[PDB]
């Protein structure tokens, strides 16, 4: 986990004999209050507070800009925020860095013409092709006021959350274990996308590596014994749906439990390395693959032979195991690298674990009535989607964590012991269906609680354009029990279920629930706790990824100010024109 910094640049009128001297304290204060707002509100994925760096002085002339640049170059700065209460000399004071985002906050004061600077400097940004965000508060503030108004706070934090996400991805790897899974497009990994858009490397390991490590004892035998004991005490094996001649013996199931535990360990060791392996004499394997995110191909070649990836996938994505409560390791079923990245976006913006799901079924009010006799009401009234992965899901996806008596998913450092216990208590692990997964294993089964606000998210590669992002804010649903059971028993009752209704807006692909499904670009989605659409739109514009589809209110759209120059009326097309022209950060 990197600690990318936000660089705060206090710019000032350069002229002295009184002018500059009298603005110094106010200008330096704006910088310090942004730093405080950020460091006391946001945290890195590891729970540490976000770190900021202020320029070595206020910036009135270019050599002060160069000094700031010098300091930032070596303080691991992933983005800048310029703050000012006054007029400053635009092109002499601006940050020229083309590979990171920039935001300018201009104080809305009258003696304090920060807004004139704001607009002038953003004009330079747009003219010189260096995208920058503009942060202007609705209400004139007194020259003395040091409160950051709420509209300003909101823009600053949104900008900062998205910037930090770009900073956390940069220079990390995606690891593939295996390759293409059952001709799924997202499993045909495109390194140009990772490299150009995300600043990321691609690593790769054939699944044979698992076998090698199991056969030769390349994992921690002490951990294994603690894991086996923990699993027996905490993991409840579920109902075996297998037909008579496919049902495994108690002995063979017990062996498979040992196997999937070692899978989890090896998967995790592959991603992030493990000091213990160096102690055991496997110095090369100890380093890992520097993976901020990864996937397991599984089907068909591995799952035809050996226990499936469900246990490994579930637990990497879950915020605890026998070693205690912890960050998740963002992990893609079927090596769907695009779903992995979709989950990664959500994860880095929220510090919360991520649901991987097949978008399995659209249930219309009509089909529910025919099948169950029940007329849908409330949030479910317009129909809904069955979100269900083929065996694995973050246990946090139960929705068993709670805030104000409402279901949520939490960053790991906020998880209480009773919440973790409730997640386990409400989860089952049915043996794998051996008509699909000959090699065996155990899937994960639970039902996500209703009434949880969530965002479903997907990146798709469009040939000759690149990645495009789709976003659907909505709510999890609680169906009447007999209705849930009917719909479930008829689909895949060995797997975990989330019932999802997207918010409809009457525009675009959100006129009906069917249209949301009909416009979804893959079999998979990434689903996070929270309504994070506006954050995703902001992140997307930083990465020059167009948004093909979202249900976020237009007034929450926050993009660099030069997008505006591509159009104010057809925001979608303006977004494609801007992303098209600017291209990916690292091309
Ligand atoms: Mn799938």
């Amino acid at each position: 986990i990197q600690h990318p910094r936000i660089g705060i640049r206090p710019t000032i009128d350069g002229r002295r004999q009184g002018v500059r001297e009298s603005l110094e304290v106010q200008t330096m204060n704006m910088a310090k209050s942004v730093a405080d707002l950020i460091s006391s509100t946001l945290k890195y994925p590891d729970g540490e507070p976000v770190e900021c760096v202020i320029s070595p002085s206020t910036i009135g002339r270019v050599p002060e800009a160069a000094a700031s640049h010098e300091l930032f170059k070596k303080s691991n700065v992933c983005a800048t925020i310029t703050v000012t209460p006054c007029w400053c000399y635009g092109s002499e004071t601006m940050d020229m860095s083309p590979d990171i985002p920039h935001a300018i906050w201009g104080f809305n004061g009258t003696e304090r013409p920060g807004a004139v600077y704001l607009a002038a400097v953003l004009a330079s940004h747009a003219q010189k092709g260096i995208p920058a965000f503009g942060i202007y508060g609705r209400d004139v503030q007194e020259a003395s006021d040091t409160d950051i108004p709420e509209d300003v706070k909101e823009k600053l934090l949104r900008y900062a959350r998205a910037a930090l996400a770009t900073g956390l991805m940069r220079d990390t790897a995606y690891l593939s274990m295996g390759s293409v899974s059952m001709g799924i497009g997202g499993s045909i990994v495109n390194p140009d996308f990772f490299q150009e858009y995300l600043g990321m490397r691609n690593e790769s390991v054939d699944m044979t590596e698992f076998t090698r490590r199991m056969d030769r004892g390349i994992y921690d035998p002490e951990e294994f014994e603690r894991a086996l004991k923990w699993v027996k005490e905490n993991v409840k094996e579920g109902f075996d749906h297998n037909r008579e001649d496919l049902v495994l013996s108690r002995e063979e199931k017990d062996r498979q439990w040992e196997f999937v535990i070692k899978m989890f360990m090896i998967g995790r060791d592959l991603m992030v390395g493990n000091p213990r392996l160096a102690e055991l004499g496997f110095e090369e394997e100890a380093v890992g693959h520097h993976a901020l995110v990864a996937g397991f191909q599984g089907q068909r070649q591995w799952t035809d032979h050996f226990p499936n990836g469900d246990f490994m996938e579930t637990f990497l994505n879950t915020q605890f195991d026998w070693n205690g409560i912890r960050k998740p390791f963002v992990f893609a079923t079927e090596n769907d690298s695009l779903n992995g990245v979709s989950m990664l976006f959500n994860y880095l913006l929220t510090n919360t674990p991520q649901i991987f799901a097949d978008v399995r079924t659209y249930w219309s009010p009509e089909a529910v009535k025919r099948v169950t006799g029940h007329t849908l009401e409330g949030r479910a009234a317009a129909g809904f989607l069955h979100l269900i992965n083929s065996g694995s899901c973050t246990l946090d996806g139960t929705g068993q964590a709670t805030r104000d008596g409402k279901p949520i998913m939490k960053p790991f450092w906020e998880l209480e012991e009773s919440e973790v216990q409730a997640m386990l208590e409400n989860t089952d692990f049915p043996p794998a269906n051996r008509e699909y997964f000959r090699g065996g294993g155990f899937s994960t089964r639970f039902l996500t609680k209703g009434d949880m606000p969530v965002t479903m998210v997907r990146l798709n590669l469009l040939k000759g354009v690149g990645p495009v992002l789709q976003i659907a804010e909505g709510y999890t649903l609680e169906l009447p029990e007999d209705v849930h059971h009917t719909l479930d028993n008829r689909t895949d009752p060995g797997w975990p279920t989330t019932w999802f209704a997207p918010r409809l807006t009457g525009k675009g692909a959100f006129k009906s629930v069917y249209d949301v499904m009909n416009n979804w670009g893959a079999n998979h989605g990434a689903i996070t706790y929270g309504h994070i659409g506006a954050d995703l739109i902001t992140l997307a514009s930083m990465l020059r990824i167009p948004v093909n589809m979202h249900n976020v209110p237009e007034e929450d759209i926050f993009r660099p100010k030069n997008w505006s120059l591509f159009g104010t009326e057809d925001l979608e097309s303006a977004d494609y024109r801007a992303c098209q022209l600017l291209g990916p950060l690292h091309k």
